């Protein structure tokens, strides 16, 4: 508390702090709300610092290209050399969350699907070279999944029933051996496009999506990756609606491709629990892998 407030007030003489409250946190950042108005967002690691340095350069170039609100860093602070933090006016609205889309009526879901399709479209139109110049990495997704499959063999396979191992090997091979999945034209992607990052004003019937946050995973990569959490967290029906508005073709094949990404996400989630040495997380991740197999076959 006093730790974050002292850094803020030392570095920003125009901020007089009357209230401070925790707002949210993810794997890479801790966010607090100052005076009900300002989000101060603090990286949790050097990797978080790298991602924030990317966002500092990228987001100002994106503001004028998207039709939702995104964070605009007004305050740029430093913890010490190479350790930035930022402050931005809260992106307004209600975070939708996972449990949000499940309850929404048809007209609202239709409008949200249209707005998300448009947002993805805008990212796919953004000049890749400008993004790279802003520190956005070029992530060859085929090579990333190859490295993942090696890690799984080493760290994950020992924990599994051989039948679940057989399933995972099948999923990795189904992705890796099909050019229909592995070849793509790279684009700027958000990289973590899950509904915990969707800000809404459901009072607006026709334009319920108002904001998107957390661009820390932004990459030049496969645009189909930005469907992964739509499928995992919003469901196949909604995901297919977004795909239709975007003019995707052969949705059965595309859904299969994204479902492979979902499998790999479940592996990744377990690997994070193994890295953290969290037995509850490990057990949860093993269960999610079993559910992935049961849901697909
Ligand atoms: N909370 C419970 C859920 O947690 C995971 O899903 C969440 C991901 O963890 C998030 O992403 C983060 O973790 C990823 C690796 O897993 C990273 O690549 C990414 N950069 C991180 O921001 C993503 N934004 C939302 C998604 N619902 C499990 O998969 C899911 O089964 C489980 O129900
Ligand atoms: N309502 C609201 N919540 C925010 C805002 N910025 C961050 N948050 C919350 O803080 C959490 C952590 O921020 P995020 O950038 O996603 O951190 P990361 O996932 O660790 O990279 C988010 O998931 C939100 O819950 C904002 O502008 N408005
Ligand atoms: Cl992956
Ligand atoms: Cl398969
Ligand atoms: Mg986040
Ligand atoms: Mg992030």
């Amino acid at each position: 508390k006093l730790h974050y407030t002292t850094m803020i007030m030392t570095q920003f003489p125009d901020i007089s702090i009357q209230s401070v409250e925790s707002l949210g946190e993810g794997f890479r950042n801790y966010a607090i709300l100052v005076n009900g108005d300002w989000v101060f967002r603090f990286p949790k690691s050097q990797q978080g610092a790298d991602e924030l340095n990317k966002e500092i350069q990228l987001l100002p170039l994106l503001v004028g290209c998207v039709k939702v609100n995104i964070p605009q860093y007004v305050y740029i602070g430093k913890r010490s050399d190479g350790n930035p933090f930022v402050g931005y006016r809260k992106v307004q609205g209600q975070i939708l969350g996972e449990d949000g889309m499940a309850v929404l009526p048809d007209d609202a879901k239709d409008r949200l699907a249209l707005q998300l399709a448009e947002f993805m479209n805008e990212l796919s139109a953004f000049p890749v070279e400008t993004a790279i110049s802003a520190g956005v990495p070029v992530t060859n997704l085929k090579n990333k999944i190859l490295l993942l499959s090696e890690a799984v063999e080493d760290q994950v396979f020992p924990l599994l029933d051989e039948s679940l191992r057989d399933y995972l090997t099948l999923r990795f091979q189904s992705y890796m051996t099909h050019p229909v999945y592995t070849r793509y034209t790279p684009r700027l992607i958000h990289g973590d496009l899950s509904p915990d990052h969707f800000l809404t004003n459901l009072n607006s019937r026709q334009t319920p999506l108002t904001g998107i946050i957390d661009f820390g995973d932004a990459a030049i990569s496969d645009p189909d990756y930005d469907y992964v959490y739509l499928l995992e967290d919003c469901g196949e029906l909604f995901t297919r609606q977004v795909m239709a508005y975007r003019g995707e073709v052969d949705l059965d094949t595309l859904i299969r491709k994204v479902s492979l990404f979902v499998t790999f996400d479940q592996v990744s989630y377990l690997l994070e629990g193994l890295r953290a040495r969290d037995q509850d997380w490990i057990s949860e991740g093993i269960e999610l892998l079993e559910e992935d197999k049961a849901n697909n076959f």
